[PDB]
C-alpha cells in the first residue's frame, strides 16, 4: 500500500551502471531489511525516477540508513551519476515526490 | 506487474483540480474497462507523474482510448492544467518515461 517516488537528473548513457550498482545490492537481504517490496527504475528524457513500494511509511529507516556504512557503496556507486534535481536540495529527502491522489479499484 | 509512468509539467496549485478530476472519472467502470488496477498521482516542484499499475501492457488501449468521445472530459478536464514535459512532444506516447531496471523481493 505504500509507495514513494524519487527524483533526480541523470544522464541516459549512465543507466546501465546505475541498473548494475542496484541489481547486486538487491541479491543481498538489505533491502528484506529496509523493507522494501518492489524496486522500480525509470528514465525520461534526463530525469531518473526511482519507485519503492512498501508495505508501511519505511522513509525513516530509509532516511537512516543513508548515513550508514552498510549503504555506503550503493550509495557511492549510485550517486556518482546522480544529481538533485532542484538548486535548493540540502538532504534526501527533498528528492521526494508528494502523493496528492490514489485510486485502487475493486 | 505491468506499471507505466508519464511525466507532464504542472503549476504545483492545480493539484486539486486534477484530483478532483480523476476521483470523478474513477467512480465509473471506465477505468476498470481499460484494464486501471491502481493509480497514482505525484507532484514534485512542477512536475507531475501518473503512474498507472495493470495488469498487463494496457498502453495500446490507453493510446487508443484518447481519441475516444467516452474520455474527452477527464481528457479536457485534466488537460488543461498539464504541459508536455520536453520541447519536442507530438503525441501521448511521449510523455511515457521507460522503466531501465525493476526487482520485486522473495
Amino acid at each position: 500500500a505504500y509507495r514513494a517516488l524519487m527524483v533526480l537528473r541523470m544522464d541516459p548513457a549512465d543507466a546501465e551502471h546505475v541498473a548494475a550498482a542496484f541489481a547486486e545490492h538487491d541479491t543481498t537481504e538489505l533491502p528484506l531489511e529496509i523493507g522494501v517490496r518492489r524496486r522500480v527504475l525509470f528514465r525520461f528524457h534526463d530525469l531518473y525516477m526511482h519507485l519503492i513500494e512498501a508495505d508501511d511509511d519505511i522513509m525513516e529507516r530509509l532516511y537512516q540508513a543513508r548515513s550508514h556504512p552498510l549503504f555506503q557503496e550503493v550509495n557511492e556507486r549510485v550517486g556518482q551519476y546522480l544529481t538533485p534535481y532542484a538548486q535548493d536540495w540540502e538532504e534526501l529527502k527533498d528528492s521526494k515526490a508528494e502523493v496528492f491522489y490514489s485510486w485502487t479499484a475493486p
